[PDB]
RNA sequence: GCCCCGAGGGGAU
């Protein structure tokens, strides 16, 4: 049932790079997770973000196994160097007190109030995959199946279908700002940053709580392609 | 034949042009003399202008001449205006060209396309404010096929509807005041055909050139949906 | 762009 998001609190310069900090991951689960590698839909995601001198990294479980197996290894690691790309100091390993960080559970995303409407902030690079060509805009159907696919692989309620009919073909967009940035791990790839707000029109009570809830996922899970490199981080606003 | 104009008129007065008055305005000009036009205004406070798209022929032979004859006079688009001057060139928002001329290459995979006043799109009975390569090259086909001489072929409609994708996007959605309850985007995006034919890049290319004229998604009689080819 | 999976996703510093 609980979702985490923990946010390692980094002391050295620079920031953390996507790779080092997936290979970093990616270590830790070789042990006691060597099947996640290979699995198709992540049950994690990873971020990074801040300003020099107050760089921070974050990682994201969705599924329990992971929190027990990997929240022990993470608050061992207070105190100690570790390699993110760049070497850095862990000082706080942080389930409280940062605003990328926090715990719930898959009940918990459904606890309203619900709104026709969802603003979204896409505060890393945030694109998607079609046809193997990677596509930068934040589309609603591409945003909202992303949220809902992984919702329903790893939380215990699928959406009824009229909800998911509605929530994929029906939700438009009301307004957008941002830009797109370079994907610097990837060819020719770049990724939304910014604020879009998604409408559901004749939108039901059970709608609007269903289109909040994937709004609260995002928290944990992100957004789009390529969540293990630190793109898609994103949040829900007002 | 094949003419295709975009003609600016340069206004004296204060303020900037209202799109319902300026519409207005044209709707009269059209009983005195897809729609085979499009219309647009801009400029600062004081110094503002109207733009005139004229898509086919016959409409320009019929309203080229009311224009131009209204050059020195006062008209009403919103506030009070002296039209200055009729331009077909040295504006930035001025032009004449052909249709075959659309075609002159070079061929692209690349368009950046600059939307200068808010562009959305009728979908499912509601605007839509995202400039999706889909919606925005469909748009411009339907009506380059509407008033050119050419079709594309299925397979180039395909690519050009289905595989063009975005390689930068810059901007945001403002309000489109005479609507209810909608936006449209304003700034800056760059579409990219992955391995265009020679052909599908060509009319790339043309659907670029003929935004100018045509302008991007619904209400282009409103002044939105205003852009160009960068 | 390449591999794998199957509207879109995964890819061990």
């Amino acid at each position: 049932m609980v979702l985490a998001a923990l946010v390692l609190v980094l002391e050295g310069e620079g920031l953390p790079e996507p790779l080092g900090l997936r290979g970093f991951f990616y270590g830790l689960l070789r042990e006691v997770a060597p099947e996640v590698h290979d699995q198709g839909e992540n049950p994690f995601a990873l971020g990074f973000g801040g300003r020099e001198g107050a760089a921070w990294a974050r990682v994201s479980l969705l599924v329990e196994g992971l929190y027990a197996r990997l929240a022990p290894r993470l608050y061992a690691l207070e105190g100690e160097e570790v390699r993110l790309g760049p070497p850095f100091r862990v000082r706080a390993v942080l389930q409280e007190g940062h605003p990328w960080a926090g715990v719930s559970t898959y009940p918990r995303l459904f606890q309203g109030p619900p709104s026709r409407d969802l603003a979204l902030r896409f505060a890393s690079p945030t694109f998607f995959r079609r046809k193997g060509v990677h596509y930068p805009v934040p589309e609603p159907r591409l945003v909202l199946e992303s949220l809902l696919r992984r919702l329903e692989a790893f939380g215990p309620l699928k959406a009824p279908e009229g909800v998911r009919e509605a929530l994929l073909e029906r939700t438009t967009v009301r307004s957008l700002e941002g830009r797109t940035l370079p994907a610097r791990t990837e060819v020719d790839t770049a990724g939304f940053v910014g604020r879009v707000v998604y409408h559901l029109p004749r939108a039901t009570e059970e709608e609007a709580l269903w289109l909040s809830a994937l709004g609260r996922f995002a928290f944990y899970s992100g957004v789009g392609a390529k969540t293990s490199l630190g793109y898609g981080r994103a949040r829900a606003e007002s």
